């Protein structure tokens, strides 16, 4: 760690503090993360250093010293959460939403092809630069250190982007969980409001049900035998997407519906999503960032 000079506290992640830092040797400006000895974690994280892609925040270095783990990441200057908050008055223009979605799906398709999932996508871990790129941060960290209810600061970990199979207690969930989360973020970029802002697991589930309909054996074979499924769940009818994400056009609503399929086996893959007609006219606009 002596090789790094902390510039500033960026914030507090799930596992530890995140610092903006300078490498005293390379001159590099970086995101330095403190993770709150386990050899299985070392080995997992070392596999991540290999998983390199332009829409994945690069893991530069893993440093295990004194019973302590530090991850050194590529640094980006702004996150999607703050960008959305700053664009709240007129919205992010559709061509930019589409470009970001497209790039994030390329990110997922890559990781998923290597059997690596994120599990905790959220606006705060999607990072953007001045050139119009967006990148997924902290990929793979969840299978290394788990997802707690509270962070080390007791901050509440958000449920808003959590897939229904996780909430229903599936232990062996798939890459489809990341597609669900990205669908939720897509809807939020469009409407400028979170799609399912649950404040407990049941509230999260019940918000999902109220918009997409309570799932049953017709739309999701196997659903009623999931660990946390209860026959006593209220039965809500599904809303039309035209009501859920106006003014998203038919191509967008079509794609979003496939990202939000209940059955993870029906839910569109990242690769198939990249071929959806929504992306026919996709471009790469540059955002206006005040840094
Ligand atoms: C200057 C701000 C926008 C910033 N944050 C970064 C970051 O992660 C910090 C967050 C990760 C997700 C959870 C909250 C902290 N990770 C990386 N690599 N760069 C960042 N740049």
């Amino acid at each position: 760690m002596e090789n790094f000079q902390k510039v500033e506290k960026i914030g507090e992640g799930t596992y530890g503090v995140v610092y903006k830092a300078r490498n005293k040797l390379t001159g590099e400006v970086v995101a330095l993360k403190k993770i709150r000895v386990p050899s299985t974690a070392i080995r997992e994280i070392s596999l991540l250093k290999e998983l390199n892609h332009p829409n994945i925040v690069k893991l530069l270095d893993v440093i295990h010293t004194e019973n302590k783990l530090y991850l050194v990441f590529e640094f980006l200057h702004q996150d999607l959460k703050k960008f959305m908050d700053a664009s709240a008055l007129t919205g992010i223009p559709l061509p930019l939403i589409k470009s970001y979605l497209f790039q994030l799906l390329q990110g997922l398709a890559f990781c998923h092809s290597h059997r690596v999932l994120h599990r905790d996508l959220k606006p705060q871990n999607l990072l953007i630069n001045t050139e119009g790129a967006i990148k997924l941060a902290d990929f793979g960290l969840a299978r290394a250190f788990g997802v707690p209810v509270r962070t080390y600061t007791h901050e509440v970990v958000t449920l808003w982007y959590r897939a229904p199979e996780i909430l229903l207690g599936c232990k062996y969930y798939s890459t489809a969980v990341d597609i669900w989360s990205l669908g939720c973020i897509f809807a939020e970029m469009v409407t400028r409001r979170a799609l399912f802002p649950g404040d407990s697991e049941i509230d999260q589930l019940f918000r999902i049900f109220r918009t997409l309909g309570t799932p049953d054996e017709v739309v999701w074979p196997g659903v009623t035998s999931m660990p946390d499924y209860k026959p006593s769940f209220p039965k809500w009818a599904r809303q039309d997407f035209s009501k859920v994400v106006p003014p998203l056009d038919e191509d967008g609503r079509s794609l979003l519906s496939q990202m939000l399929h209940y059955d993870p086996n029906k839910r569109i893959s990242a690769k198939a999503a990249l071929a959806h007609p929504f992306f026919q006219d996709v471009t790469k606009p540059v955002p206006h960032l005040r840094l």
